[PDB]
């Protein structure tokens, strides 16, 4: 009736055999985590890149009614030749086990027109479903935000991301801050991880660049601390 | 080197060994902390509250270069009977060991109006707009001085629960802190630069203050629900 | 420079994702791990399960120099009906990250008779030909003729607590065993190179085996886990 | 319903405000824990020190029907220039929180043999025999009382490094001290029933204590170099 599950990387190896990784994502000789393709060092179109934590982690169980609390930090770079035409984004996400890339483009990897997935997503270019300034979004299971807050981002700066989940209340809380210029961003939403997702999933990261040539940004993940438990409610607090 | 230190309570025992404190804070039967006074269900006016951890924190080291990252998470409410008259409001805080309480009312328990300036660092929920202050009510962080270097607009519910985060990259010198009311997933956050080595001495004691208004018809309470915190002083 | 990775499970689900399950190995509805094979209530001959986590765990690094510490604890019980005839053992072990069961019986479902990359605490309950003759907890590397051995009073049926250390600055792993019921416990410590013993990246978990004849039974149950470990940059400024 | 606590230092910073040091107990420039007087290189006796940190731990409450689940760990070194003259030795704590240094010699700084009311449950790493030691240098679990409720002889290795690892399971009251000289890759362990609620108050303050001889003769260093500690005081499962 306890289960806790963490990991802390303050970077990568470049050959990670705790992270699946899937469709462009690699480790580059530094340690950095590049999800979507760099060439020359130039970002590429039409790419899409995710990576996943070897290990799935215990989100609820059906036979207990326990449902874990967890919380996440990565810093993040998008960093884009033209300011004016950036795409697409990047996110956190969980799913189930066996996930598979999704849809390209504004679909970020996670979603499809045609899915079980909740993301966190660092949206950078307006689909039909979007607000029109870029934004951090909670994302149920569609591509279209239960909840957002309008994000001014800063171009190559390295974002620092903060996202917990109380089950007591099961409240998922996302920030980002630039510590450049010390400026932050928060946004929370009411969400039920029972009925989004199977009681076992992966967790991580897709990011997808734009469907044109002149659309193109890199989505760098720099480090992740990552923690889950999945114990039974408290019956005494408050 | 590496020193670390962490402490998490769920709730508050109600005579708690590792908790200093100070003025007319006490822990309830229930095992919440009550930093200011309540009569018969009544917040009462007047009053200031501090809790400290018994251990001093080392936050930095002169000799070995070293500044610490830390993170801290609790759980508060500010309950008021008249929500047009809310005063003043409570604070998460590092200050030297040996810190006593400093003036009441907007001075919120951590500064004072003297010429000899304080040490203290804090992250402020301020109800009431003094003379230093934006007009609605904020969080603020403040470094030495009862006027927040910068502060965000704060929609205070009137008994809810506030779930806090806050945490400061050493690296970096980033101070952030949250708020967030599950009630209504609503949220607030603000960052500052802020050098702890040039604010606060190398050993701080850490945790909370508060003071209710100095009229009788401006009272609400400023409780403590739970507490974690965790420091790192390693080397850069 | 740092990577650290930490699980504990106060029982185990039984269904459990964040298992690799091989063998004969399952977990029970009470979340107990049964090793080897247990029908009707009894223990039964021929029967090797093996069980590891999910993560790779990285060990070493040949890039940087860096050789990971790392900690863990877990209780354990074999009982057998009979006590005059018991094998084969039960370890906790490090291999490479695709690892599959070797050799049955004595072998303890880690090594064989044939080059196996392979490091182990085994609570070993038969004597071979290569084994003193006492039950012994033993630290193996690469082979299973333990390097270093520690007499063990084995308690039928009780819980024992396991404590498993690794200390890369002096390259010492510890292991010990408590039994609560009588407050009694056996300790063993042995030099062991990782660097040269393993690749950089190992899963890490549990194998047992039961005796190779119908009379030789006995179960080998986990009923908790804990692990950590960390891979840094070694300290420059200690003793 | 669960109160956690943990720290940890890799080597201890030279003026430490997060413990209190008791006796003659210092922290060297170089980060070690000298509890015993230390003088132009050699130790001296009649030396008592203790060291303990700052915040008090609590162990068990009555209301709630907890006891806590505790493990620490600890490297230290016991130095003496004549081997067949060593005294008297250092031990891990645990006591009420106002604890003030007992007797010394053969008492460890912790114990009294006039006051048998003293609360302090303590391993001792005891490097001489005393009227109610077994002859050998031993590693010991005491309760309330300088004569152990439980020992494991030990080989004492002058100068070297020992890592200790000690741990409490509340739910079966099971304590177990090891431990392990890297050195030699040689150990040794004991365990113990042992009834926290029964022989502490709720809130204790833990450390370190240690004496040396109470004759020029018998003299040795006891120096702590690192340590980490960790409780969990939550509803029994
Ligand atoms: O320009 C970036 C956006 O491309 C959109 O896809 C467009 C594409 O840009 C355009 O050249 C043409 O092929 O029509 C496509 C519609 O599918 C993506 O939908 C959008 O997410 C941006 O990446
Ligand atoms: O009403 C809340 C505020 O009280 C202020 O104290 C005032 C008080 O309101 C007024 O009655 C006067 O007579 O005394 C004080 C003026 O010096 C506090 O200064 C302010 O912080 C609020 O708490
Ligand atoms: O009886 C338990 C031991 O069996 C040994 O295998 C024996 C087997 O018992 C015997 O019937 C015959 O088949 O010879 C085998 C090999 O000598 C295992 O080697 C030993 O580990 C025990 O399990
Ligand atoms: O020599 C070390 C031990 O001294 C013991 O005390 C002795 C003392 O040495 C001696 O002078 C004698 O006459 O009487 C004392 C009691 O036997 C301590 O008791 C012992 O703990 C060691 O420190
Ligand atoms: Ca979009
Ligand atoms: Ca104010
Ligand atoms: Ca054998
Ligand atoms: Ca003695
Ligand atoms: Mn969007
Ligand atoms: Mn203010
Ligand atoms: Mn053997
Ligand atoms: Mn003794």
């Amino acid at each position: 009736m306890s289960e806790v599950v963490s990991f802390s990387f303050t970077k990568f190896n470049p050959n990670p055999k705790d992270i699946i990784l899937q469709g462009d994502a690699l480790v580059t000789s530094k340690g950095k985590l590049q999800l979507t393709k760099v060439k020359d060092g130039k970002p590429v179109d039409h790419s899409l890149g995710r990576a996943l934590y070897a290990a799935p982690i215990h989100i609820w169980d059906d036979s207990t009614d326990r449902v874990a609390s967890f919380a996440t930090s990565f810093s993040f770079v998008v960093e884009a030749p033209d300011e004016s035409k950036t795409a697409d984004g990047i996110a956190f996400f969980l799913a189930p086990p066996d996930t598979q890339p999704q849809k390209d483009g504004g679909f970020l990897g996670l979603f499809n027109d045609s899915i079980q997935t909740v993301a966190v997503e660092f949206d950078t270019f307006s689909n039909t479903w979007d607000p029109s300034a870029r934004h951090i979004g909670i994302n149920v299971n569609s591509i279209e935000s239960m909840k957002y807050v309008k994000w001014g981002w800063e171009n190559g700066k390295v974002a620092n991301v903060y996202i917990s989940y109380e089950a007591s209340t099961k409240t998922l809380t996302a920030s980002l801050t630039y510590p450049s210029n010390a400026t932050s961003y928060i946004v929370s939403a009411n969400v039920d991880l029972k009925s989004a997702l199977p009681e076992w999933v992966r967790v991580g990261f897709s990011a997808t660049s734009g469907l044109s040539r002149d659309h193109v940004e890199t989505h760098d993940v720099l480090d992740w601390s990552f923690t889950s438990t999945l114990q039974a409610p408290s019956d005494d607090s408050n």
